[PDB]
């Protein structure tokens, strides 16, 4: 018995039945309850939430209130004591390219997003937050503690603000704070297109009727499509260079030009659906722009889901996918494909596979030019590396031929993170994700790893000897009970990151379990599922069977060597084949008989 309707925010049930095509909003998709997976919606809660007075206070807010009889540690302190190493050499993964740590960052930008709240809305509480360090309503610092080199640079506190959440943003809404989820649950290719009506149109070409996205009018790749630039202000990408004054890119999603790899991968994906918008004209030049707008959005979507569940999943989960994502079976109306808010710490193990370092390679694979190599602090909100120094090739290359970086309990995320993330609006490459995330679980009131466990029918360790014994790890574990005096009151994120990884994946058992059960469900609980018969033709599936990211790449570089199989470690030019071995998308079965 509680409130069973706050959804006053963005009321729109518009429903065709009818429709053949996605929403942009991902509304209509569940025809008994239309905005299950829709955006600007809370995220699902798979367990309670659990804050600090049961409503909305984090655990760590008020000195005095203890989680389960003890003080929560510093989120810093946690990075700091367990999180951080000094030393790169050692930590690549032998079998991971780092192609496959950043279709993990597009994964992860296609299903969710939870942005700060928009209180600091023309207030110096921003700033004062920042300045000040002086927690209250949406400010919630990360304090450093007594021994941190930062407290001698940078002042007492990193700043941080409350996720938002759903019905009053000012205030309070009853029962337990609910965060919100701004993009599609749906794997959908939002973060190409948009989850918002006006960002979608914006996005697009309705100058020509050919169904194109806008591209860039001031720069061209030799010849292949940029990004269209964000002309507003102050813009980060800006910030970061004011010589070159050169903005951050505008994609379906906000986040796109944080690091020059995602924005790399971002561009191969808008040059795809033009390229498809252009085939199909030809194949069907009675086709409308809409038409060829959706008909490529449609193909494009299906590319990710093909990707993602085919060639990534199964590296990820390993030895337990075939227990969470058995072969599909059909569309499933009673499944609930929301993300949950679990799923968004769960998804940033990605986070310990991101090296140090980003290199541009030539067409014979070799360092492209003198800087070739750079330190990926340098790369955050940076486009003009693109723009001004090779285009994406290079760099499309390096994410073919250099490593991930491999999760390691001693080594867990590289310092060009933790100590050197760059965050609009805060001016240093001084600020730590590690902290971030775990201030981040706390700030959602997530459920600590016993509870977790329990969920997943695992183990739930009480003593150091049980930790020791789960972690597989003596020295993790002791560290673990000091700072956090029980199992039960370890941070999710920390927590499942911590477990040693199944066998042929990349996570441990409680993630394996998260991140699986979700990707079930988004797949189960998809109408428009690529495989859901109904959606494409026969013939269609067929051809949408061969898509790979090595023919991505050969159709919308000018890199005529790749991979087979992107995602493992490939070393040229032996594991490197032409570009006229690998399979096309044969988009003949588009062509309709009208006559
Ligand atoms: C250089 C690479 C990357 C950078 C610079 C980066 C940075 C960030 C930042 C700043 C946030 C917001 C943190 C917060 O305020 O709580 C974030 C969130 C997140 N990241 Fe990463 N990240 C990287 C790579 C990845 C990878 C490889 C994955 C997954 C495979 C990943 C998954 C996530 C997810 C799920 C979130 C939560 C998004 C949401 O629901 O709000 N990231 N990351
Ligand atoms: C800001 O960007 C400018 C211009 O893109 C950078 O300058 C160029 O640097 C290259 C090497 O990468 C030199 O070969 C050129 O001679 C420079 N050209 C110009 C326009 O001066 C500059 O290094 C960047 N500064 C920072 C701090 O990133
Ligand atoms: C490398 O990775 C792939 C996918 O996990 C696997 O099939 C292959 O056998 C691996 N090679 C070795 C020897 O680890
Ligand atoms: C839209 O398409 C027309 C025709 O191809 C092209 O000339 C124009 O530059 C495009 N506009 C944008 C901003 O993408
Ligand atoms: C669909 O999902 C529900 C709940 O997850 C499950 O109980 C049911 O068996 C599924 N229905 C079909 C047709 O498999
Ligand atoms: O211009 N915003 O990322
Ligand atoms: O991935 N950027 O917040
Ligand atoms: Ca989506």
């Amino acid at each position: 018995s509680w409130e069973v309707g706050c959804g006053a925010p963005v009321p729109l049930v518009k429903c065709d039945e009818n429709s053949p095509y996605r929403t942009i909003t991902g509304d209509c998709n569940n025809r008994r309850s239309p905005a299950l997976g829709a955006a600007n919606r809370a995220l699902a809660r798979w367990l309670p939430a659990e804050y600090e007075d049961g409503l909305a206070l984090p655990f760590g807010w008020t000195q005095r209130k203890t989680r389960n009889g003890f003080r929560v540690p510093l989120a810093r302190e946690v990075s700091n004591k367990i999180v951080g190493y000094l030393d790169e050499e050692g930590v690549l993964d032998q079998n991971r390219s780092l192609l496959f740590m950043q279709w993990g960052q597009i994964v992860d930008h296609d299903l969710d997003f939870a942005p700060e709240t928009e209180l600091g809305s023309n207030e110096h509480s921003k700033t004062q937050c920042e300045e000040y360090c002086i927690q209250g309503d949406n400010c919630f610092p990360i304090m450093f503690p007594k021994n941190d080199p930062k407290l001698k640079t940078q002042g007492k506190c990193m700043p941080f603000f409350r996720a938002g959440f759903v019905c009053p943003t000012p205030p309070y809404q009853s029962l337990a704070r609910e965060q919100i989820n701004a993009v599609t649950s749906f794997l959908d290719a939002s973060l190409v297109y948009g989850s918002e009506p006006s960002l979608a149109s914006r996005l697009r070409n309705l100058s020509s009727p050919l169904g194109l996205m806008a591209v860039n009018q001031e720069a061209w790749d030799h010849g292949l499509a940029y990004l269209p630039f964000n002309n507003k202000k102050p813009s980060p990408c800006e910030f970061i260079n004011t010589t070159a004054r050169v903005p951050c890119f505008l994609a379906g999603d906000f986040r796109a030009s944080e690091q020059i790899l995602l924005a790399t991968a971002h561009t191969l994906l808008l040059r795809e659906h033009n390229r498809l918008a252009r085939e199909l004209k030809k194949l069907n030049p009675h086709w409308n722009g809409e038409k060829l707008y959706q008909e490529a959005r449609k193909i494009l979507g299906a590319f990710i889901q093909i990707i993602t569940f085919r060639d990534y999943l199964p590296i990820v989960l390993g030895s337990e996918m075939q227990k969470w994502i058995p072969p599909y079976q059909g569309y499933n109306n009673s499944v609930d494909p929301r993300i949950s808010n679990v799923f968004t710490f769960a998804f940033r193990f990605g986070h310990m596979e991101v090296p140090s370092t980003v290199s541009r390679l030539d067409e014979n694979y070799q360092p492209w030019g003198p800087e070739a190599e750079l330190p990926l602090h340098t790369l955050f909100f940076n486009t003009w590396r693109i723009i001004k120094d090779g285009g994406i090739d290079p760099l499309v290359r390096g994410l073919l031929a250099k490593k991930s970086k491999l999760m390691n309990q001693d080594k867990m995320v590289t310092s060009e993170l933790r100590n050197k993330l760059f965050q609009p609006t805060h001016k240093i490459h001084g600020f730590d994700l590690a902290a971030i995330n775990l201030q981040r679980c706390r700030d959602h009131g997530m459920p600590g790893y016993n509870s977790w466990r329990g969920f997943c029918g695992l183990s739930q360790p009480k003593t150091l000897k049980g930790l020791q014994t789960v972690l597989k790890n003596k020295i993790l574990a002791k560290k673990l009970m000091d700072l956090y005096k029980t199992p039960d009151n370890i941070d999710i994120w920390i927590g499942g990151n911590a477990e040693p990884m199944v066998e042929r994946g990349r996570v441990g058992p409680l993630l394996a379990c998260l991140l699986g059960r979700q990707f079930q469900q988004i797949r189960d609980g998809d109408r428009f599922w690529w495989e859901n018969p109904g959606v494409f033709t026969e013939k269609q599936r067929d051809s949408l069977q061969k898509v790979s990211f090595s023919r991505l790449i050969c159709d919308n570089t000018h890199i005529t060597k790749v991979p087979l199989h992107a995602f493992q470690a490939n070393n040229y030019p032996h594991d490197f084949v032409d570009c006229s071995t690998v399979d096309k998308l044969d988009l003949s079965p588009w062509a309709s008989r009208e006559n």
